[PDB]
């Protein structure tokens, strides 16, 4: 019950002990894996704060001190009075670092200590987490060298007052369904583009349209906000070989920043706290652009490459494939905007294992997220075997808002 | 109790029933899963069961269960069991059994073929010479001069564990490993420690980057035997680029049969210790880690920098882009030389094809996504897009001990 976790690539073994601190439930059993499987009251909330604050106060090397006392105290306390208790910025911060930490299957996670916690908790209206949310992507974006971030809005309270943003990030091209039957942008948001439109906003059915903010604050119907272009920052992609590849009239946005996912610390909700970072290449080059559902320019390239698209294996898609990736780099590495390759972050997070399992005791890995989305075995991640177990705090998946919302 | 998996590129839904027949453990709890750990003297007491559940099994997929037949056969079982301690399989149930354990074998992409393997019955075998002659004749027909046929050899199963029959190579054909004292390694560094021993065995070692191993053979518990195959039974590979013609000067082969020997077969609680089985490859095993995993052949450097690719950021891709040039070269080469393989794309296609027809006719397909997605260009092949579940069905593919740690020495 000491886990070992074998490098075969490097023979280097770790040994884990930081899973017997995890709490939730991965959705496996001795009888069957789920490891690739994509999703699988005031009594309850005392235990949870309590775990939290010992972890916090373990943290500040003050495990079982009178502040330690005095603060479990306080929120046991006013647990049983609200019904819910509020955090002390420390602890929030603590908290959110904590979230991204442990996020298993995050590669990027190296960075996870130097968090920009925006604290969002004293917005009361839409026009108010507008105003939040430009003030966090302009700080992100920094003209071009990227700095993590987070923002925090008000935690659930009875679940009829969440606040929710209900982009899933807070920069995505529109989608459209053509009447000729194909797909005009980003087909992963068609839906919410048709939403986006279903509430008021004017498209301009292009290929690389920004969506329009959809913003709820507590409880209420959402309401969109155009985000001031000149606070995005989007990168023209070109080949550093290819002169014909600047004419597939292809960009893509510098800041990747989640905000559909909930943040839970101590038992609290956070429905609304979109967080950003820097891309790693493959997330636009090979998912963005490669993947079926998505933009699937693969042929497109190929054929302007005049490869033998006749037979898979000339290995034509892995080629261009490649190229692809190769270009998203160079562009951004052109216009200085923040970005990494998969060998640098992936060596990145091995080096990240090696001292979380040395200052910590473990860290917690999904091998299938982790693993990157092409050149897989040349990476050293791929020979790393990796433990996957929940902890807390934590970052979580939540239904989409129409589903969900009583209008 | 019903589970469906979701395909996210097609948004097809399957649903899973199989996993109900699963007995083994898969390593995982509900607070950890192992899913990317690579590995996570039997009595009559536990053996009766595993003899009726395979039997029923046996006879349900032959439309004979509760036939007299079926029963007549789990009578004769449990005599001889109680009887003998233990108990023979019919060449139909060894048969049956061996293809099942293919079928069965979740981190397998290429279990569309399950059905079409030829099974070898070398349970009359007595010794390494014996053993030798069985393999060689599994070659030879497996090769079929380029034109690759599955096949399994069944050796004799355990039996007090003290008497078992063992081929000591990891692979039929493989090529020697070797260590010098700079520390470099000529050779495949996989093999190191295996070519030592046959050195010390008697083995007299060519010493090139690609010599072909003896066959290291161990017949009903004794000391193993070494044995050269016959050259002309070794198909091989130039390896060459259909547009690069500095490719062939990097003086790279393969041998064209994957045939692994090390794994143990169980069928009905029998332990088969050696098995030896064969197919073909997909292109990857050699072009992604034969040759570019850094502990393996590690040609990606000599590569990029014969393609003259800017070597000083990874950011470059140099890696990438000469990882997909070795791998159009392995398929290049053995498609002109009419040796069966096939690329990564249509292999994973014919397994999601595989896996929807598993779960309409069997009720499921345990896979192993962390095994089943290509070690390049995962996301453009279907499966990694696809859930899978893993779970383990007998008749099985096991891991067991490598020979030299675990053997008794007689002299
Ligand atoms: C700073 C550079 C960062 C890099 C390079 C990075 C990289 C990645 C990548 C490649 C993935 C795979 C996601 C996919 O394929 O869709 C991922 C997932 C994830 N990242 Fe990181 N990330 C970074 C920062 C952050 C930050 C600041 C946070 C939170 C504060 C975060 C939280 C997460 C979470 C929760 C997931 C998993 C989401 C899910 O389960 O769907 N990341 N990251
Ligand atoms: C006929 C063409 C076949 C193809 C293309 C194929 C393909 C593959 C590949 C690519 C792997 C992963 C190999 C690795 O990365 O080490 C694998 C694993 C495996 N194959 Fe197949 N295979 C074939 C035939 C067979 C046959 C005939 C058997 C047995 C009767 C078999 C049983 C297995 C087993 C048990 C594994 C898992 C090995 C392990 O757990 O370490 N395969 N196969
Ligand atoms: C579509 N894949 C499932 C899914 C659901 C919800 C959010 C998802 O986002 C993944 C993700 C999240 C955060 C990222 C950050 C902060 C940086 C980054 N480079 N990539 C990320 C990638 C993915
Ligand atoms: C050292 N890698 C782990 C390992 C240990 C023992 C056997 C292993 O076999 C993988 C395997 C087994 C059978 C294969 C067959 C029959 C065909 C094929 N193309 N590849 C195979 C690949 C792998
Ligand atoms: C750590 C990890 O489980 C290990 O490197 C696995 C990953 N997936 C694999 N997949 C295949 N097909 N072959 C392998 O050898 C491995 N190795
Ligand atoms: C079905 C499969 O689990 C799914 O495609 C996963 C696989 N691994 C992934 N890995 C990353 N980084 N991102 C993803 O979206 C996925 N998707
Ligand atoms: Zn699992």
């Amino acid at each position: 019950r000491f886990l070992k976790v074998k490098n075969w690539e490097t023979d280097v073994v770790l040994t884990d002990t930081l899973h017997l601190k995890s709490t939730l439930e991965t959705g496996c059993t001795e009888h069957i894996c789920m490891g690739s499987i994509m999703l699988p009251t005031k009594d309850q909330l005392f235990p949870l704060a309590k775990e939290f604050l010992d972890q916090y106060y373990s943290s500040i090397k003050r495990f079982g001190s009178k502040a330690h006392m005095d603060r479990l105290e306080e929120v046991n306390k006013e647990i049983e009075s609200t019904s819910t208790y509020q955090l002390k910025d420390t602890e929030l911060i603590y908290g959110a670092k904590h979230a991204w930490r442990n996020a298993s299957r995050c590669v990027g996670r190296i960075q996870w200590s130097k968090l920009q916690v925006f604290d969002a908790r004293d917005c009361t209206t839409a026009h108010g987490m507008f105003n939040y949310i430009c003030n966090h992507v302009k700080y992100a974006t920094n003209k071009g060298n990227l700095r993590s971030a987070i923002t925090i809005f008000p935690q659930r309270t009875d679940g009829k007052h969440d606040f929710r943003v209900w982009n899933s990030q807070l920069i995505r091209y529109a989608g459209y369904k053509q009447p000729d039957g194909s797909t005009l942008g980003d087909p992963a948001n068609v839906q919410f583009t048709e939403i986006c439109i279903q509430q008021g906003w004017k498209a301009p059915r292009g290929r690389f349209d920004v969506l329009p903010l959809l913003l709820q604050a507590n409880g209420n119907d959402p309401e969109l906000f155009q985000i001031p272009p000149e606070l995005v920052l989007e990168v023209p992609i070109r080949h550093p070989k290819f002169d014909w590849f600047k004419d597939l009239g292809l960009k893509w946005y510098g800041l990747p920043a989640v905000s559909n996912m909930l943040l839970e610390i101590g038992g609290l909700e956070f429905s609304a706290c979109p967080f950003s970072g820097w891309y790693m290449g493959t997330e636009i080059g090979v998912r963005d652009y490669c993947d079926n559902s998505r933009y699937n320019i693969l042929e497109e390239v190929a054929k302007k490459m005049d490869l033998d698209m006749r037979k898979t294996s000339s290995l034509w898609k892995d080629q261009a494939l490649v190229e692809i990736n190769i270009a998203v780099l160079y562009s951004f590495q052109s216009d200085k905007v923040t970005i990494v390759d998969h060998h640098s972050a992936t060596e990145s997070f091995i080096k990240h294992m090696e001292n979380e399992y040395r200052c910590r005791g473990g860290c917690p890995a999904d091998w299938v997220w982790i693993v990157p989305p092409m050149s897989g075995s040349i990476t050293p991640v791929f020979h790393q075997e990796m433990l996957n177990y929940r902890l807390t705090p934590s970052f979580e998946y939540q239904p989409d808002p129409w589903n969900t919302h009583v209008w």
